[PDB]
């Protein structure tokens, strides 16, 4: 299952209709801090579980909006699962389920195995990134083979242990600083083992990565892209090589805009 399409129309800074796609692999947000563009992804738990600041104030030649209205659209088996909210000025707030009202019990239980509707462990931010290397076979034998791409050659072992190609055992502390940001995101790779979801937002998760280690970062990325897909927000320019569809926001107004541009 993969999430292939977004639609927002009146929530928050997006107060024009915006369609967003999504590639089956990688696809990369982009943007200015004038967006700091964190409201793709709000919307997104918004139309699931996460007064009326949530609906557009109104522009210099925009009212302010009747309601706020969000959609997402999956495919299943070549099939299509539509899912919807709307919150109206009025008080009205309201879910759908491929047309019908519903529920929001059956938003949920329709997506069962994923993080979507109750933790979300699917949207993941630095904050995730640095309280799981400080908090099973298959987990710990993937964080193995992860560790070994990242380095080409070394080891990895579950108290974290990397052990480099032509060198010895070593203990995750005394590991270089944008190093232990690459093996921190080979954990939660490893551990998406038993948290499965259709796709993975990472948000700005390439800080502490400089230039060696991003092109590091950006082999391990392809590499799982493969059997799950991700929604990256970064502005690193080494990074958004690993998307296949890329997306910039820009806000002029008080309303924002989103362009699948070229790299």
């Amino acid at each position: 299952m993969r999430l292939k399409k977004l639609y927002l129309k009146g929530f928050k800074s997006f107060g024009r209709p915006s369609l967003i796609g999504f590639s089956d692999r990688v696809t990369a947000i982009v943007g200015p801090n004038g967006s700091g563009k964190s409201n793709i992804i709000d919307a997104i738990k918004w139309v699931f579980g996460e007064k009326f600041d949530m609906i557009f104030a109104g522009s210099e030649n925009l009212p302010p909006a009747g309601s706020a209205y969000v959609e997402l659209v999956f495919e299943e088996n070549g099939e299509e699962i539509t899912v919807a909210r709307e919150l109206k000025r009025t008080g009205e707030n309201t879910y759908y389920l491929n047309g019908s009202p519903v529920r929001l019990k059956d938003i949920r239980d329709r997506f069962a195995g994923t993080g979507l509707g109750v933790d979300f462990y699917s949207i993941v931010g630095q904050g995730q990134i640095d309280r799981i290397v400080n908090a099973y076979q298959r987990v710990n034998e993937s964080f193995n083979r992860f560790i070994s791409l990242l380095f080409f050659g070394g080891e990895g072992r579950l108290e974290i242990s990397i052990r480099k190609p032509g060198r010895r055992d070593q203990k995750l502390s005394l590991l270089s600083g944008g190093e232990k940001a690459l093996v921190g995101l080979a954990l939660l790779f490893a551990l998406m083992e038993i948290k499965p979801s259709p796709f993975y937002v990472l948000d700005e998760v390439d800080s502490p990565l400089d230039d060696y280690n991003a092109e590091r970062f950006k082999r391990l990325l392809k590499e799982n892209s493969k059997h799950t897909q991700f929604i990256v927000i970064t502005h690193n320019k080494i990074v958004m090589e690993a998307a296949d569809l890329l997306h910039g926001v820009t806000m002029v107004n008080g309303v924002s805009a989103i362009v699948p541009v070229e790299v």
